[PDB]
């Protein structure tokens, strides 16, 4: 998804997920205690420069390749052979972050929590869990689609406080992994033969581009908010993991 301004949502798809995870959490009256979000805005700062971080520099962005973005969950890889995928190092930034949490170094730990809540919301993306990239067949329709996401995204707000506490175990891999398994499944929602004809007739006529845009507008509002919910439970994890038990 974009990431294209660090603090602001117009152009920013993984940052409007996490603020809607987190508007998930503070409307839950049941579970969810409001100090945690309390500690997110304190934090905010850092936790946006997380989120952005990881489409920009390195390590992150893995040299303009962004290898680790991607997590097809059928063969656990990525689309370079060899290369660090999603999963592996979602994971590696949610430690991390618990670690400094509990030695009270809260900017690093909420820059880590970002950079982690970053690779969760990319296997979200059904083409990030099945690597289709900017080069895949028909090329530029993978950017031209997360630029389009960002125009739409705000009519899929989940407005409840129901995100998925608990959803898979505590281990974060498995809610990586997890993710992928569904947005992959919704792969062909987004991908097929007739938005590939679509996007590419696009170029010379205005009516393509508008069909191919409706095609794929009800999986990816689908795909935003099961993105949302899962966010809201990962969070929640990560601060019962590290918050003190
Ligand atoms: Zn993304
Ligand atoms: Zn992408
Ligand atoms: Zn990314």
């Amino acid at each position: 998804w974009s990431a294209e301004d660090k603090h602001k949502e117009g152009v920013n798809s993984h940052l409007w997920i996490v603020n809607r995870a987190i508007d998930i959490m503070s409307r839950n009256t049941t579970l969810v205690k409001q100090d945690r979000v309390a500690q997110l805005n304190e934090w905010r700062t850092e936790l946006e420069n997380g989120i952005y971080a990881a489409d920009y520099e390195n390590p992150y962005y893995d040299n303009s390749t962004f290898a680790s973005h991607f997590y097809d969950p059928d063969n656990g890889k990525t689309y370079i052979p060899f290369a660090k995928q999603a999963k592996e190092t979602g994971a590696k930034y949610f430690k991390l972050a618990g670690e400094s949490y509990k030695n009270k170094d809260m900017k690093q730990a909420f820059f880590y929590l970002g950079l982690s809540l970053h690779y969760l919301g990319d296997v979200n993306q059904p083409m990030h869990a099945a690597n289709f990239t900017n080069l895949s067949y028909p090329q530029g329709f993978h950017s031209k689609y997360e630029n389009f996401v960002d125009t739409i995204k705000d009519n899929y707000k989940v407005t409840d406080g129901n995100g998925y506490w608990n959803w898979k175990g505590t281990n974060p891999e498995e809610w990586i992994h997890g993710a992928a398994v569904v947005a992959k499944q919704d792969y062909s929602g987004i991908v097929n033969d007739n938005t590939k004809d679509w996007f590419v007739k696009a170029a010379v006529s205005q009516e393509y581009a508008d069909k191919w845009r409706a095609e794929v507008t009800p999986m990816t509002g689908k795909r935003l908010m099961d993105a949302q919910r899962v966010t809201a439970g990962y969070i929640q994890l990560w601060f019962d993991t590290y918050g003190d038990r």
